[PDB]
DNA sequence: TGACAGCACTGAATGTCAAAACAAAACCTTCACTCGCAACTATAATGGGAGCTGTCACGGATGCA
């Protein structure tokens, strides 16, 4: 029912990292590999399988732009199979070399796909301002 | 009744043949200069000890004489 898929993503957003998962591992959620896939297609508007590894790449794209690791820390970190295939699907998502992607300081959100909620989404508000050069005092350290 | 389990097949999306380029310094030319050899200079000059070291002490030694 509608209470299932919402609870599956509470697993899945927390288990987008730890299990090396395809839909066979996702088939342990009450029904078969196809029926859990059939139950997702209409209650969401997204198609689960190519989305998740792309969402796990979208989890890896912010890891490719704001985390301090090289290509092979994050080659198979997000449960992938190869690096050149990971480089390949990246071209169909961001149209940029990952060496070129962390070359430019500008980070545009083209291929990052948002995390899905079947329940109610807490929408933040926006207001566009233009700020001023203000002196302060503080120290720096890294992570 | 509607879930509920599994099949039919697209195909985008992999797993392989190739280069494509970029810094990596790595080994390597370079090319001007800094950093070193070597020789000469023509009034006249001509013999150390460089300070040192001062009585221990019985004992065996070899060679001189």
């Amino acid at each position: 029912q509608a209470g299932i898929i919402r609870d599956l993503l509470i697993w899945l957003e927390g288990h987008l990292d730890q299990p090396l998962s395809l839909d066979n591992v996702a088939a342990k959620a009450g029904y078969s590999k196809w029926h859990l896939q059939r139950m997702f297609k209409d209650v969401t508007g997204h198609a689960i399988g190519a989305y998740i590894r792309a969402r796990r790449l979208s989890k890896s794209a912010v890891a490719l732009r704001l985390t301090a690791r090289p290509i092979l820390d994050i080659a198979l970190q997000y449960r992938f199979d190869s690096q050149q295939t990971f480089t390949r699907a990246f071209k169909k998502q961001f149209a940029q070399t990952p060496a070129l992607y962390r070359r430019s300081p500008e980070w545009s959100a083209f291929g990052i796909r948002p995390p899905l909620r079947l329940g109610e989404f807490t929408m933040p508000e926006h207001k566009f301002v233009t700020l001023e050069d203000t002196p302060l005092i503080g120290v720096t350290q890294s992570y």
